[PDB]
């Protein structure tokens, strides 16, 4: 009982503390990071990284926390990296978060709060009978909750304390680092990956039990323009021409069924975002995802040549087409080093726990990390319902995190 | 040579003494007329119609100019009118305008202004080698003419004078009416077809010689609203339905070939005017337009059945209808009363003029003055290129249109 003992009651300690501040990321604001309660939970963190005894501690004039956990092995081994943000998502208020703890949980719905008849129900949250047993954190219903990511950074915690106070458990460098403003995409911004000294990493920022995500989407957007001719229509025989009608042939021209509403998994699509216009002129907006990178560039080409094929018809000035790559798979950065997948797999596996692969249909930190030299895997914290008042996260599930961790840790110096 | 000279004469005269008025109109103000140009005219044509010596010459407290000729037979002859409208487009400034008289015109391109390059062609107007030989009027290229309306106008003028000085033309009583603000589409809005008292009427605002309108369309417009669901792009399947698909889907079950830019004489249509919208809700704008009125309501029919079919798929919040009738093929008002049409056809045919039916693709004063009780086909006034600096009009087809007012007037007398 000694080993769970000690890390339940650390984990809660930690994140109930990390909850209660005040970390809500905010775009409209121009400075990094952008928003104070950022700098007070990283000015907090520093002080803890140094009670727990890391080393070279830092936190840069932009707010990112960087330490480092000496190696303890006499092994050449990788400089592994462990990642969590201190943002709380923009969608609900993190401001004065009332962590419940429900110890035992029976499975059956929480009454969130009884005032306000705010009820957290497994009919509208199917996952929840299967914490049955658990301990889990749940808001009071008037915040969110912030495990999204405040569970994953406690995770790093929790486990760093663990190893520099279990010498016998050998490793060989580890880097971590917090960072500022995840949930308004600025993250990878200001992140200094030579300062970070790592050769990979893993961020702690998944959600249930077993999450492991390492391959995301290809990405393009374009945005075409038709133009056309405007006449009084009934003088208009061979004379008008309809920029909207020449939107809708140039839509017709893609797969019908290869849309988001219709894929999932490994499945890329086409995205019509919006279309705007009259007779005169008409404007589509479009997203083009694909895992493939060879399927990625074909649906590029399928749009040049549709594109190509209208201009033909109409002239070249009735089609214009803007159109930029975004952003790439990990999954590129992370084929030359996979055994970091499969370290993490294997950790898993080695403490009972199902990996379950997901596919990011979409971008994240670590996908874009991975692209600047840094390929960086997700796993999961333990967190449900991110971004709204029913967030909920398993101490259990935090706890097998923690596990993960010091497993990966370990092992990277044994394979060495 | 006689007749002709002194109808030259005064054409000429009267017309160029009108054009020199400026009387366009503007939609921004809101007074009746809207602009003051319009009283002056309406103030000078009460004069002009003293002197001429009719009757009942009155000018309302909006601008609306009437008169009448007294009967000049023993016989029941209904009352008809004349009408023409006081002001001119507001595409193009009817300020100052400079008229150029081109006696026995050579049908080669007109140098309206030396200075600023500004000419009349053949190639750019085709019809211009037609008036080889005729006295045309055009302007500096600075100014419209103001053909449209005031060369029916003035044929109306010319008219009435010489029935009163020709007292051996018997005809029935007869009631002239000049109107403002025909270009702005108010120029009904304020006609008293009561105090007008006619039983029927002829427009002279058509353009080139033989030209006799008197079917117009049945119009309809409709305005639909799509709505969908959006979600983030990467976990859409089975939850997002994206509303411009559903704009698309819908504009597909209509036919693409009944639409303004393929169809031309009788052939109705549905016109797609703007499409505007996103994956949550989109809003396209669409006319109906056909002849027949059986069709005209099988097309709305059409729309209906569509949008039933869609709810039916999608739930009936997925989309609505704004649909309204707008106006109607005045044929349906002149079939009871055709005899009108016929002799104003047989008034040509007796004048040498080869009638040109124009089916009239939208809606005019006169087609909705029908839907008021006052059946009104419009006849050729001999004006060509409106709305811009080539306006021009033969004075020769002026004569003819004067000859046509004429002749109308006699028979009915004749026929009664
Ligand atoms: O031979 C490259 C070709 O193979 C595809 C699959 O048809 O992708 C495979 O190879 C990639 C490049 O090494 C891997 O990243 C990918 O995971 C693997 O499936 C095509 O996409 C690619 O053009
Ligand atoms: O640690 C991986 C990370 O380092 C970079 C830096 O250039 O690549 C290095 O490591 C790769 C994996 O072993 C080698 O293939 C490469 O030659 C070496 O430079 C980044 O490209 C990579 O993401
Ligand atoms: O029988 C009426 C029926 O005939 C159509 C032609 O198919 O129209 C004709 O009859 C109308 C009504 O009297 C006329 O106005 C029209 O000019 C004539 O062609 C249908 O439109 C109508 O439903
Ligand atoms: O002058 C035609 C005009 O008068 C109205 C007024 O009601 O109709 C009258 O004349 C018609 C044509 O002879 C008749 O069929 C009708 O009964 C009579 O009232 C208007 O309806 C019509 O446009
Ligand atoms: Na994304
Ligand atoms: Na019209
Ligand atoms: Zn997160
Ligand atoms: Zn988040
Ligand atoms: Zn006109
Ligand atoms: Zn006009």
């Amino acid at each position: 009982y000694f080993q769970s003992n000690a890390m339940k009651e650390e984990l809660i300690e930690r994140f109930t503390r990390y909850v209660k501040i005040d970390t809500q990321s905010n775009e409209d604001s121009h400075t990094v990071p952008t928003t104070p309660g950022q700098i007070e939970f990283g000015k907090l963190l520093v002080e803890e990284l140094k009670e727990v005894g890391l080393t070279e501690v830092t936190m840069d004039d932009n707010g990112y926390v960087m330490a480092t956990l000496p190696a303890n092995t006499d092994k050449d081994v990788p400089v592994i990296g462990f990642l969590a943000h201190l943002d709380t998502a923009t969608d609900f208020t993190g401001k004065n978060v009332k962590p419940q703890i429900h110890e035992n949980f029976d499975g059956n719905a929480i009454t969130l709060n009884e005032e306000l008849n705010i009820v957290l129900t497994p009919e509208q949250f199917p996952e929840l009978p299967s914490y049955k047993g658990h301990t889990i954190i749940t808001t009071d219903g008037t915040t969110l909750l912030g495990a999204d990511d405040k569970a994953g950074l406690t995770e790093i915690m929790v486990a760093m304390n663990y190893l520099i106070h279990n010498p016998q458990i050998k490793h060989g460098k580890i880097r971590v680092a917090f960072t500022p403003d995840e949930e308004i995409g600025r993250g990878p911004a200001h992140f200094d990956v030579e300062a970070f000294g790592a050769s990979f990493a893993y961020m702690m920022d998944g959600g249930p039990l077993g999450g492991l995500e390492y391959e995301s989407f290809n990405a393009a957007g374009a945005k075409l323009t038709f133009n056309g001719t405007n006449t009084h229509p009934g003088t208009a025989k061979n004379k008008m021409r309809n920029a909207t009608k020449l939107a809708m042939e140039f839509n017709g021209h893609l797969p019908v069924e290869e849309a988001p509403e219709y894929t999932e998994g490994y499945e890329g699509f086409y995205h019509l975002l919006s279309l705007n216009g009259d007779v005169e002129q008409s404007k589509a907006y479009y997203i083009i995802r694909d895992f493939d990178r060879k399927n990625f560039e074909a649906r590029k080409n399928t749009i040049e040549n549709i594109v190509k094929q209208m201009q033909e018809k109409y002239g070249q000035d009735a089609v214009v087409l803007e159109m930029n790559d975004q952003y790439y798979n990990m999954l590129e950065k992370i084929e030359p080093v996979r055994e970091i997948v499969d370290i993490a797999y294997e950790a898993m596996k080695s403490l009972n726990i199902e990996p379950n692969i997901h596919p990011i249909r979409g971008g994240t930190d670590g996908s874009q990390l991975s692209y600047m030299g840094l390929p960086t895997p997700n796993i999961f914290t333990g967190g449900e319902n991110y971004h709204g008042k029913f967030e909920y996260v398993s101490v259990d599930v935090m706890e097998k995190a923690v596990q993960v961790i010091i497993e990966i840790a370990r092992r990277f110096e044994e394979q060495a």
